[PDB]
């Protein structure tokens, strides 16, 4: 049974609600982004209208085989009418194709559903600038002040400089980057660009990347592993055993691996600056955990909400425990008292 925070009152609509069977009253199912917790339940046998971005719709058709007649892609930053209700899709600054959805209810209420997002000050000059929002369905993944991490630009600077130094010292080093979903493609594309290489990967991952509308992608990636000195591997293989095994397969071309695991936040963020990050090393293998986030930090979240001034907030993450729910409610009240709305 579909939970309340996935339903949009006053409409036939649900958001990211595909794992509940046929939802009673739903005439259109919105999908914010192609992450498995959110698409869970979609397959080629699905027969209701799915509304999403162009990029999400590429992935639904090619990766999950949803039939074309049920895929309804909408352009961003554009007022569209869906089953009699005005909607807008906005870039969520999460993974490729991720959106926030603005719903203009027939009674005059305005609802923003953030999906998954990384709040940015640029959002204060989107179509959100122009009107009041009554209800906010909020990505509260990191809603506590302990969750700090650097900008994506500082993290990429660290990675580029680390990879370039290592491979210039040793032209026989291979770089490996872990992946298990879409998102975070800047990590491996920025490192391959500094090294003058394409990125090598499996046929399955190449297929996924071909759906993403990234400019000049045919110039940046390949399935020919032998021609590439940056390889992508499943995240589960980013450990000393998995990397040892991979280096064997390279036929004595390489004699060292430098590997990256982009994580979200980890408790080593509470003590260490990005500049001071060091790897775990065993012999000729080193592994860096880098804090590349596609969700808001606490301070980015707080700034966005204090700017938007919603009348009510509905969290969409961390909703299963009373302790989480109590914590989040306290922060929302502080923010409102401090700002005056
Ligand atoms: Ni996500």
């Amino acid at each position: 049974t579909c939970p309340f925070y996935k339903k949009i009152p006053g409409t036939g609509f649900t958001v990211d609600a595909f794992q509940y069977g046929v939802v009673e009253g739903c005439t259109a199912y919105f999908l914010t982004h192609f992450h498995s917790d959110h698409y869970a339940g979609l397959s080629k046998h699905f027969t209701f209208p799915v509304y999403c971005s162009e990029i999400t719709g590429n992935l639904l058709k090619n990766k999950l085989h949803v039939q074309e007649q049920y895929i309804h892609p909408l352009p961003l930053d554009t007022e569209c009418i869906v089953n009699g209700v005005k909607v807008v899709l906005l870039d969520a600054n999460h993974c490729p194709g991720a959106v926030m959805i603005l719903f203009y209810l027939p009674n005059g209420t305005v609802i923003l559903h953030t999906g998954d997002f990384r709040a940015d000050p640029s959002m204060e000059r989107s179509l959100l600038a122009d009107q009041k929002v009554h209800m906010l369905y909020l990505d509260t993944t990191y809603c506590s002040p302990e969750y700090t991490f650097p900008s994506q630009q500082e993290v990429i600077r660290f990675a580029i400089n680390t990879a370039f130094e290592a491979v210039t010292l040793n032209p026989h080093a291979l770089v490996v980057c872990g992946t298990y979903s879409i998102g975070k493609e800047k990590v491996f594309l920025a490192i391959a660009d500094v090294l003058g290489s394409k990125v090598g990967m499996s046929q399955e991952k190449y297929k996924t990347l071909q759906c993403l509308n990234i400019p000049e992608i045919n110039s940046l990636i390949t399935t020919d592993m032998c021609s590439s000195l940056v390889h992508l591997l499943p995240m589960m293989q980013i450990n000393f055993k998995g990397l040892q095994s991979h280096l064997k397969k390279c036929g004595g071309k390489y004699n060292q691996i430098l590997a990256f695991r982009p994580t979200g936040w980890t408790h080593s963020n509470k003590f260490t600056r990005i500049a001071d990050v060091i790897p775990q090393t065993k012999g000729n293998i080193s592994i860096y955990g880098i804090p590349y986030s596609e969700h808001s930090s606490y301070l980015e979240m707080k700034r966005f909400v204090q700017w938007l001034k919603p009348q009510k907030i509905i969290p969409t993450v961390n909703v299963g425990t009373w302790k989480s729910r109590s914590t989040m409610e306290k922060y929302f009240r502080e923010w409102k008292l401090e700002a005056g709305y």
